[PDB]
C-alpha cells in the first residue's frame, strides 16, 4: 500500500517525489511512491505519503532540549547514499528562538562556520512561547506559539530524507503570507504560493525576470499568523547549493545538495519582532558612517580621468548633493586590483586631494581575483607575487596547485579570505595601494565567487561533487557554471560546501582590511554576494539592473527583502545599470531613489552618460532630482538614527509598510509603496507615462512632506496625483523627527544648525528619537561616546530629553527650528525652559492656522541639555 486510503485525495498536500525530473510511472514504482497523474503539471504525480522517513528509536530530555535517534524507514532510496541512523538535537536558546538540528553521529558532515553564531550550552530557559512536539511513527516536529495553540511548522506533511548529496524537509504553515528567501527576483513582497521553486547558491547574474539564483544566499522567511501581528520566522544555517519549493496549504520544501539541517525558528509578537530576533542570532547590522548615506556617482567605463572631472564638474555646478565619487575597473592598469592606469588616469592622487578638499569622498572597486599576468611596462604583478609567497590562493583538489579562473584582467588565482594569511595579505594590499590613492572606502564586486570559464583552466574533475545526483532548479543546472571547481580547497572546506560563503569571507577580510587602513574609522564596504549576517560587515546594492520601469518597480521588494535580511544598508542602480535610461525614467528613478538608504547612480559600459547634471543644467530632471536630493540630506539624522537603532536593536531602516500596519490585511501585500521607519511613506511613480498612482493610504493620519498639510486620506486606496516633478512623500501623525539644515556634502550639512518636525497624532501627541555622534568612528555606540534624546509631545509641550551626551562636538550644535504638524489650537505665545529653569517667552514663532503649522524660528537649543517647549 504505497498509496493515500481515498482515490481523492487532497492534491495541495502532495509532497514530490520526482522533484527533479518529469514525472514518470516507472520512476515512481522504483522510489516506492504513489503514482496519480492529475489534471495538470503543477499538482505532483508521484508523492511521498508515508512511504519514506524516519522513525525515533531512543528520545532524551536533555538540560537545554531533547535528543532522538532516528532509524530510517527502509524503503527504496532517491539519489543514493542514505544515511541509515541520524541524530535529531533541539535546543531552547531564548524565549523566542528555537533550533533543531539533523547529524549525522558516525561521520562528522559540513557545518557553516559562521563567525558570528555561537554554540550554545547553556544557559537553560525557563519560559519559552514555542512548544515542541515530537512524532516517533513516523518521525516529525511540530513547533506551536504556546500562547494560542497554533502550530507554526509542521513537518508531518512529508518525510525526512537525508543522504550524503540530498537533503529533504517539507513543513506546513498556518497562513497563506509568506515574505523572504533570496536571492532572487521576487517581482512582489507576498510569495505567490502557486507551486514556485526559489534556487539558493551565489551567483552571477543580471537580475530578470525568472527564478535564478543570484549573487547572495539567504534562506530566512518569515510568516505573519494573523492580524494580531504573531508571526515567525525560519532561518536554515547551510551553504549548500539548495531549492526551496513553495506549494498552497502553504507547504514549504526544502531540497539541499549537501550540510545538516539546522534551523531556527524565531518568534515574534509583531513582524519586525521577527526580524530583531533573526539579527538577534546572525548578527545585528554595522553602524555606516554618516557619509555612507550621501547620494553617489558611478559608472562602469568613465574610460578617462577627464571625463570623470567632467562629471564632478558638472554635477557640482547643477547643486546636486553628492558625497562620492566612484570609480569602477577602468582606474585600474588592465583591470588589475591595487594599479592604476597610469595613461588614462594620470594625476588621479590629485584628484582625490581635488575631492577631498570639496568635503567629497571617494569610493574604488576592487575584485578578489589577482590576476597571474605581467604589469604593462613587462614589470612583475607585485600583488601576484606577494600572494605567492604568502601562499594565500584557492587550492585545485591536489590541496596545492592555485586554481585558475579568469576574469577582468585576464587568467586569475582566487584569494582564499577564509585563510587568516590571506585575510592578512589583503589588509596589506589595501593599505600600500591607500598609500598611492586615499581612497575613503571600498566597493567588493564579482565575489560569488565569479568565473568568465567554467570551473578552472583545465576545466574540472568529472566527479559526484562537479556532478551531483541532485541538481536544484540553479542557472545553467551546472554547479561550477560561471563560479570555480566544486572540488577546490580553502581553510574553511570544499568548493561544494563553502562556494556560498565567498562574499561573506571576502567582507569580514575587507572590514579587517579597513582596521589596518582606517584606524578606528568605519569607511565603507559594499558588496554584491552576502550570506546570513553579512549585514554585520557590509552594504549591498541589488546588482546588475537595466534600465526599465519593471526593473525600477521590482527593486522595492529586493530592498525590503535584504531589511529582513538585515542589511539595512541596501538600494539599486539608479536610472538602471544596464542600457540606455530616457529623461522619463532617470527622472523617476532619481525621485525613488533619493529615498533608498544606499542611494547610488551607476551606469553599465558604453551606454549614454546618466548622472544628473547630462540632463542639462536647467532640465526638469536636475531640478527635481536636486529637490529630492536636498530632501534626503536635510533628512539624514532622521535616516543617521534609524540605522542606530538597526545597529543596536535590530529595527529595519526601509520598512514594509506590513510592519506598521499589519492589522489591516491590506498592507499585507502592498510593495510599491514603502516607509522610512515608521515615519515616513513613500510613493513612487513606477509606470511609464503616469502622472497618477493608484495607492493605499493606511489607517494613520498623514502628513503631505513638502507643504505640512493634512491629507483627506485614510485607510483607503486613492489616485494620487504625481505630475513629473513630485513623488509622494508623507509624514505620519505621532512621530518626531530629527533634521539638519542641508548642503551639497554630508560634511558641510554636518556643520549646520538641526530641527525637529512634529507631526500630531488623532490625540494630539507624538514621539521620536534622535543619535548623534562624530560620524565616523568604529565603536562609538559600544564606548558611549555619542549624544542620544528623546522626544515627546502631548498638550502643547514638547519636551527635549537628553538620555546620554558623551560627545563634546555635538554639543557645538543646537535645535534651531521646531515644526509642529495638525496643531488644531490656536498659539497666544511660545515658551522655552531649559534644563530645567523658568520658562522664557519665544518672539519668533509663526502660526498657521490655514494649514494648521506652527513654525518656532531662531531657537537654540544646544545638544548635550534638556528643554521644554510650550505653545
Ligand atoms: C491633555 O489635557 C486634557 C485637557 O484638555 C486632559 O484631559 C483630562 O484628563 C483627565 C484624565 O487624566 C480626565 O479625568 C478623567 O475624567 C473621566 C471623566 O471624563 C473619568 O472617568 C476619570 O476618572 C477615572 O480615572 C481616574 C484616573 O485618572 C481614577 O482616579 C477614577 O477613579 C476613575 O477611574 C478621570 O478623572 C479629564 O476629564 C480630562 N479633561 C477633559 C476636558 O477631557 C488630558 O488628560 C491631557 N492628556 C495627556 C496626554 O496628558
Ligand atoms: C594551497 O597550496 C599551498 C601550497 O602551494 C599551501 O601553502 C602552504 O601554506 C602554509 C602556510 O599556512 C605553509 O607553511 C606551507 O609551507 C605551504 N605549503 C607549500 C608546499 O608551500 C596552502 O596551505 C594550500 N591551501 C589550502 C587551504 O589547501
Ligand atoms: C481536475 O479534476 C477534478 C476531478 O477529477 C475536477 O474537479 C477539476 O475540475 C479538474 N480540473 C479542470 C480545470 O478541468
Ligand atoms: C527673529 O525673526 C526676525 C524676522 O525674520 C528676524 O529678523 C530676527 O533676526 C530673528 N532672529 C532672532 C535670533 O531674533
Ligand atoms: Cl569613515
Amino acid at each position: 500500500r504505497k498509496c493515500p486510503n481515498v482515490l481523492n485525495d487532497p492534491v495541495n498536500v502532495r509532497i514530490n517525489c520526482i522533484p527533479e525530473q518529469f514525472p514518470t510511472e516507472g520512476i515512481c514504482a522504483q522510489r516506492g511512491c504513489c503514482w496519480r497523474p492529475w489534471n495538470d503539471s503543477l499538482i505532483p504525480w508521484c508523492f511521498f505519503v508515508d512511504n519514506h522517513g524516519y522513525n525515533v528509536q531512543d528520545m532524551t530530555t536533555t538540560s537545554i532540549g531533547v535528543e532522538a535517534k532516528l532509524n530510517r524507514i527502509p524503503s527504496p532510496t532517491l539519489f543514493g547514499n542514505d544515511i541509515n541512523s541520524v541524530l535529531f538535537t533541539t535546543q531552547n536558546q531564548t524565549p523566542n528562538r528555537f533550533r533543531f538540528k539533523i547529524t549525522d553521529p558516525n561521520n562528522r558532515r559540513y557545518e557553516v562556520p559562521h563567525q558570528y553564531v555561537k554554540e550554545f550550552t547553556g544557559p537553560t530557559v525557563s519560559d519559552t512561547l514555542y512548544d515542541v512536539k515530537v512524532a516517533q511513527n513516523p518521525f516529525s516536529i511540530q513547533v506551536i506559539r504556546k500562547s494560542n495553540g497554533k502550530t507554526l511548522f509542521d513537518t508531518s506533511i512529508g518525510p525526512l530524507v537525508y543522504s550524503d548529496q540530498y537533503l529533504q524537509i517539507s513543513a506546513r504553515l498556518p497562513s497563506d503570507y509568506i515574505y523572504g528567501i533570496g536571492e532572487q527576483v521576487h517581482k512582489r513582497f507576498r510569495h505567490d504560493l502557486s507551486w514556485k521553486t526559489w534556487p539558493i547558491f551565489t551567483r552571477d547574474q543580471l537580475p530578470g525576470d525568472n527564478n535564478n539564483n543570484l549573487y547572495g544566499h539567504q534562506t530566512f522567511f518569515m510568516c505573519i499568523e494573523d492580524t494580531s501581528g504573531k508571526s515567525f520566522g525560519v532561518f536554515l544555517m547551510n551553504s549548500n547549493a539548495m531549492e526551496i519549493f513553495i506549494q498552497p496549504t502553504p507547504i514549504v520544501t526544502y531540497r539541499v545538495t549537501g550540510g545538516i539541517l539546522d534551523f531556527y525558528i524565531l518568534l515574534g509578537d509583531t513582524p519586525e519582532q521577527v526580524v530583531q530576533q533573526y539579527q538577534q542570532l546572525v548578527g545585528l547590522p554595522a553602524m555606516p558612517a554618516y557619509w555612507n548615506l550621501g547620494f553617489q556617482l558611478s559608472r562602469w567605463n568613465y574610460k578617462s580621468l577627464d571625463v570623470v572631472k567632467e562629471v564632478v564638474r558638472r554635477n557640482r555646478e547643477a547643486g546636486i548633493p553628492f558625497d562620492t565619487q566612484v570609480t569602477d575597473i577602468d582606474y585600474m592598469e588592465d583591470k588589475k586590483d591595487f594599479t592604476y592606469d597610469q595613461v588614462a588616469f594620470n594625476g588621479l592622487p590629485q584628484f582625490v586631494q581635488d575631492l577631498h578638499d570639496h568635503g567629497q569622498k571617494y569610493v574604488i572597486i576592487l575584485d578578489p581575483a589577482i590576476s597571474i599576468g605581467r604589469r604593462a611596462n613587462g614589470t612583475t604583478y607585485a600583488t601576484y607575487e606577494r600572494g605567492n609567497t604568502q601562499h594565500v590562493w584557492i587550492n585545485e583538489s591536489d590541496g596545492s596547485t592555485p586554481i585558475i579562473g579568469e576574469v577582468w584582467p585576464g587568467l586569475t588565482v582566487y584569494p582564499d579570505f577564509t585563510n587568516p594569511n590571506c585575510i592578512d595579505w589583503w589588509a596589506n594590499e589595501c593599505s600600500i595601494f591607500h598609500q598611492e590613492v586615499q581612497y575613503d572606502g571600498l566597493w567588493i564586486d564579482m565575489n560569488e565567487v565569479s568565473s568568465f570559464i567554467q570551473g578552472s583552466t583545465k576545466g574540472c574533475n568529472v566527479n559526484k561533487l562537479n556532478y551531483p545526483p541532485f541538481t536544484p532548479d540553479i542557472l545553467d543546472k551546472l554547479m561550477y557554471s560561471k563560479t570555480i571547481c566544486m572540488d577546490a580547497v580553502q581553510n574553511w572546506g570544499k568548493q561544494y560546501d563553502v562556494h556560498s560563503l565567498y562574499g561573506y569571507s571576502m567582507a569580514i577580510a575587507t572590514e579587517q582590511a579597513v582596521q589596518k587602513v582606517f584606524p578606528n574609522k568605519r569607511s565603507f564596504i559594499l558588496t554584491r554576494s552576502t550570506f546570513a549576517g553579512s549585514g554585520r560587515h557590509a552594504a549591498h546594492w541589488l546588482g546588475d539592473n537595466t534600465a526599465s520601469w519593471e526593473q525600477m518597480e521590482w527593486s522595492i521588494t529586493g530592498m525590503l527583502e535584504f531589511s529582513l535580511f538585515g542589511i539595512p544598508l541596501v538600494g539599486a542602480d539608479i536610472c538602471g545599470f544596464v542600457a540606455e535610461t530616457t529623461e522619463e525614467l532617470c527622472r523617476r528613478w532619481m525621485q525613488l531613489g533619493a529615498f533608498y538608504p544606499f542611494s547610488r547612480n551607476h551606469n553599465s559600459d558604453g551606454y549614454e552618460h546618466q548622472d544628473p547634471a547630462f540632463f542639462g543644467q536647467n532640465s526638469l530632471l536636475v531640478k527635481s532630482s536636486r529637490q529630492y536630493l536636498t530632501i534626503r540630506y536635510t533628512l539624514l539624522p532622521f535616516l543617521y538614527t534609524l540605522f542606530y537603532k538597526a545597529h543596536v536593536f535590530g529595527e529595519t531602516v526601509a520598512r514594509p509598510v506590513l510592519h506598521e500596519f499589519y492589522e489591516d490585511t491590506n498592507s499585507w501585500i502592498e510593495d510599491t509603496e514603502f516607509l522610512w521607519g515608521p515615519a515616513l511613506l513613500i510613493t513612487p511613480v513606477l509606470k511609464q507615462g503616469a502622472d497618477t498612482v493608484s495607492a493605499y493610504i493606511p489607517d494613520a493620519i498623514w502628513y503631505d512632506y513638502e507643504s505640512g498639510a493634512k491629507r483627506p486620506w485614510r485607510k483607503q486606496r486613492v489616485d494620487m496625483y504625481l505630475p513629473a516633478d513630485k513623488i509622494g512623500l508623507h509624514l505620519r501623525g505621532g512621530y518626531i523627527i530629527p533634521i539638519q539644515e542641508p548642503d551639497v556634502t554630508t560634511t558641510a550639512s554636518r556643520k549646520n544648525p538641526l530641527g525637529l518636525i512634529v507631526a500630531l497624532g488623532e490625540n494630539n501627541t507624538a514621539k521620536g528619537d534622535f543619535f548623534w555622534d562624530d560620524g565616523e568612528t568604529k565603536d562609538t555606540i559600544q564606548n558611549g561616546n555619542y549624544i542620544l534624546y528623546t522626544f515627546s509631545v502631548s498638550n502643547n509641550t514638547l519636551d527635549i530629553v537628553c538620555t546620554h551626551s558623551s560627545y563634546q562636538e555635538g554639543t557645538t550644535l543646537a535645535f534651531q527650528t521646531v515644526k509642529i504638524l495638525g496643531l488644531t489650537d490656536s498659539v497666544t505665545e511660545v515658551r522655552v525652559a531649559e534644563n530645567n529653569q523658568p520658562m522664557n517667552a519665544h518672539s519668533n514663532f509663526t502660526y498657521d492656522a490655514s494649514n494648521q503649522v506652527l513654525l518656532i524660528a531662531d531657537l537654540k537649543l544646544n545638544l548635550g541639555r534638556n528643554f521644554s517647549v510650550q505653545w
